[PDB]
């Protein structure tokens, strides 16, 4: 549902107006031609135009497939790889690779296939294409056609660049209503702040830390922000919309109450994931509990309310009793100074009500007052059912450890460790990261699971910055006007739009 005149605004400038941006974007060869999804797709566009250059986008997307290859699967995989690349007189045949590379592969493949068999090829190839392939690109009518798409992506967003559908969550320190943009269609969640609420509340800094909490983490699991701008009334924040219901929901109005083990690893799987993508910028949720978890029309979900989220400074730890009854760790009910361990104590939390259909220290059917579970929660030993397997009832016991200190996931290795746990034994996090595994149920798409001050011009001036670069470009390639904008000249040639003779 792209607006009549969609191509109007998304229309490219002349490469002329792009100058500014030449000089100052920073020439990162792993950010323009992979983390940036438009840029990548330019490069990986530009490399096909060269001969020498095709067979090594081809290799690494051969290596792609082969990490999420099943283990039954991945010899055969492995040995298509070796005989289509890595033979030296092949027609797609990598070259920079060493052939005291090439042997050692094929020494590793003469034994029992792993799945990183190919992570020295491919480091050795994107070595490669750091070097000279970026460079010529640089110089390129890709690069060039990058530069226009970073312009467009600058530009500024208003309440004019979405339209609102409908108010969904209207409850918190604000709403959250249904905008979606109109030139491309894409359905969003706008999380209209109401600007005098927050100076009331004094908590303008609370604001900044969710929203810039958000516009640096980007994973699959964790909603991400698309947009945040300043509108007449409110702030909002544009967020990955889900249209699934949450995970208490399907607990309690859609379980037993609760769901089978497999089902509680699917979901436990992709939240450690969400919470590993979190810890990585060393911020702390704290606000872990099943209303939270969300579903998105697909069955996958996502870590939503990043209301409480901190970012930890390294080599240090912080304070503060903030949570929900029932789902603070102990560490935090004391009010002592703790780390990113709040999140595991929440897995724990997480699992064992998933399972069982109730709280580790509350019953579904019980009628207790909040000084009694917080007791239990600092005093009790939680007891398990025959729902939990060994493996279950271990990594609950272990991530529901009252002493941050012995509690899973806390120690230096961090999600790793929790990830090795043998409760995830049959879990390739691997395929689950790509998208790869079905998830358990899919929620059906028609579906209804349910003043004048200066100081706040600076609170604002830092809040409404505009698009996000890595959401707005997947928007750009979702809805397909990357697709059909991004059209060169007839035969490999200059469009009017690149060619600086005439504007
Ligand atoms: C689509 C959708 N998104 C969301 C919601 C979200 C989202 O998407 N991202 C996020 C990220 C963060 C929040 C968050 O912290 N807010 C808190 C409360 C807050 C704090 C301050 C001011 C306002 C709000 C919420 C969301 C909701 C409910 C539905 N609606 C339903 O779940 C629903 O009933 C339904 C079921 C099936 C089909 C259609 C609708």
């Amino acid at each position: 549902g792209k607006s009549k005149k969609w191509k109007e605004i998304l229309k490219f400038p002349h490469i002329s107006q792009c100058e500014d941006l030449r000089r100052t974007i920073d020439r990162d060869y792993c950010s323009l031609c992979d983390k940036q999804p438009i840029g990548r797709l330019l490069f990986r566009q530009f490399c096909e135009t060269r001969p020498g250059l095709e067979c090594y986008i081809q290799f690494l997307d051969s290596v792609a497939e082969y990490e999420v290859t099943p283990d039954e699967k991945l010899g055969e995989k492995g040995k298509e790889i070796m005989t289509k690349y890595l033979t030296p007189k092949s027609p797609v045949f990598i070259a920079q690779v060493g052939q005291d590379l090439v042997s050692q592969t094929e020494e590793k493949l003469l034994q029992k296939p792993c799945k990183e068999l190919f992570s020295a090829c491919a480091q050795s190839v994107h070595e490669y294409l750091r070097g000279e392939p970026f460079h010529e690109y640089l110089d390129s009518m890709f690069f060039d056609r990058f530069l226009q798409w970073k312009w467009l992506e600058r530009q500024p967003v208003t309440k004019n660049t979405f339209r609102q559908y409908r108010v969904l969550g209207k409850g918190g320190f604000g709403e959250v209503c249904a905008c979606q943009v109109r030139a491309t269609g894409k359905m969003y969640a706008c999380k209209r702040l109401e600007k005098k609420r927050i100076k009331k509340r004094k908590g303008e800094s609370m604001a900044l830390n969710e929203k810039q909490i958000l516009e640096k983490v980007n994973s699959q699991f964790v909603v991400n922000l698309a947009y945040a701008y300043e509108t007449k009334d409110a702030l909002c924040l544009v967020l990955t919309i889900m249209n699934g219901g949450d995970l208490k929901f399907h607990i309690y109005n859609m379980g037993n109450p609760g769901f089978e083990e497999e089902r509680a690893l699917f979901y436990a799987a992709e939240i450690l994931c969400g919470l590993e993508d979190l810890h990585r910028e060393n911020t702390v949720y704290r606000n872990l509990k099943p209303e939270n978890i969300l579903l998105d029309d697909y069955g996958h979900i996502r870590i939503s309310d990043l209301g409480l989220a901190v970012k930890i400074p390294e080599g240090d730890l912080i304070r503060g009793r903030v949570g929900t009854v029932g789902y603070m760790a102990p560490e935090v009910l004391n009010n002592q100074r703790y780390g990113l361990s709040p999140d595991y104590w929440g897995l724990g939390c997480l699992i064992y009500e998933m399972i069982e259909g109730q709280s580790p220290f509350r019953g579904r059917k019980e009628k207790v007052k909040r000084e009694e579970v917080d007791r239990r929660v600092l005093e009790t030993e939680e007891v398990y059912s025959h729902k939990f397997s060994e493996e279950a009832k271990s990594i609950c016991k272990m991530l529901l450890t009252k002493d941050a200190k012995q509690r899973l996931g806390c120690q230096e290795e961090g999600a790793a460790e929790v990830k090795r746990h043998p409760f995830f034994r049959n879990m390739n996090f691997k395929r689950l990261e790509a998208g790869m595994l079905d998830p358990p149920f899919v929620p059906d798409p028609r579906a209804v699971y349910c003043n004048l001050d200066h100081t706040d011009d600076d609170f604002y001036s830092k809040f409404s910055t505009g698009s996000v670069s890595i959401p707005w470009q997947n928007e750009m390639i979702e809805t397909e006007c990357f697709k059909e904008l991004n059209v060169f000249g007839p035969n490999g040639t200059l469009p009017p739009d690149l060619n600086r003779n005439h504007p």
